[PDB]
């Protein structure tokens, strides 16, 4: 059983690694950093060809928080999370001036970051491409990871598409199936009208674009609606999943969003996934 956990995105909210409820009976729970952007610290925020910087609250998710939750927690391991949405109040567009000189700079500045805080992961969140092509992307990324994982920094690496954005992670995937071990696709990217068979349609979608891919199913805590939501209908599409050996594992954004729900949703699935 897998769990992923995003964390430290929306800004501010105070949650700790400590505040989110962790099943001892969960195989594998990740925690995943958001974000790590290549982008200027400070406004006006502008790219910087792969040099990353660090856009969560290192005061509160910091390199001595991460020992001890994996400490008091064999099964916990930690990502970061590369791009999202915003920064600032600019949106954040993949850029690379060259492939060599921006895998160059994110080897380097990723693999201090990792080595840091202490880190098992990355996970990949761009969502812009208006200044960039789907090749350049998929190559910067492709070769990243591939460095990342011979030189012993990381473990693991996950994607995170969704349906628009889907011709620019199929490229990376298509290019590098070996380096990527699972698929954290967006199902909140969806209407919120979505039904219980909808969603089972789109899951199969999802598998079939993705094939041999693992793709685990989501869903956002967030205060806007999309998707089929956590408690109207996702847990029963999840047990058809369950039941016909689909389910991979299960995804949530974030625990930032949780606080407000008192993280009801993060110990409902865990439970499910270990019944």
């Amino acid at each position: 059983t897998l769990f992923v956990e995003y964390i430290g995105y929306p800004l501010f909210s105070g949650v700790k690694f400590s505040d989110v409820p962790i099943n001892p009976h969960i195989t594998k729970f990740q925690f995943v950093l958001s974000f790590a952007v290549d982008y200027t610290a400070s406004s006006p925020h502008t790219s910087t060809n792969g040099k990353f910087n660090v856009f969560w609250d290192s005061s509160i998710l910091g390199p001595d928080q991460i020992s001890a939750i994996k400490s008091s927690h064999p099964n916990v391991r930690v990502a970061v999370s590369l791009g999202g949405a915003s920064v600032g109040s600019n949106t954040v567009q993949f850029q690379a001036a060259s492939v060599d000189s921006w895998v160059s700079n994110a080897v380097t500045s990723l693999t201090r970051i990792i080595q840091r805080y202490n880190l098992d992961g990355i996970d990949i969140d761009y969502e812009h491409f208006q200044n960039t092509d789907k090749n350049t992307f998929a190559e910067c990324i492709g070769r990243l990871i591939t460095t990342l994982k011979k030189n012993g920094v990381i473990s693991f690496a996950s994607i995170s598409p969704f349906p628009s954005v889907d011709e620019y992670y199929l490229a990376l995937f298509n290019e590098y199936k070996n380096a990527i071990n699972h698929i954290n696709y967006q199902f909140k990217a969806y209407d919120s009208s979505t039904s219980v068979d909808k969603f089972l349609g789109y899951y199969n979608n999802a598998a079939s674009k993705y094939k041999g891919g693992n793709v685990l199913i989501s869903f956002s805590t967030g205060p806007h609606p999309g998707g089929l939501p956590v408690d109207k209908g996702f847990f029963d599409a999840a047990t058809s999943l369950k039941n016909k050996g689909k389910l991979h594992g299960i995804a949530v954004w974030t625990a930032d969003t949780s606080k407000s729900s008192d993280f009801r949703y993060e110990e409902e699935a865990q439970a499910f996934l270990v019944s």
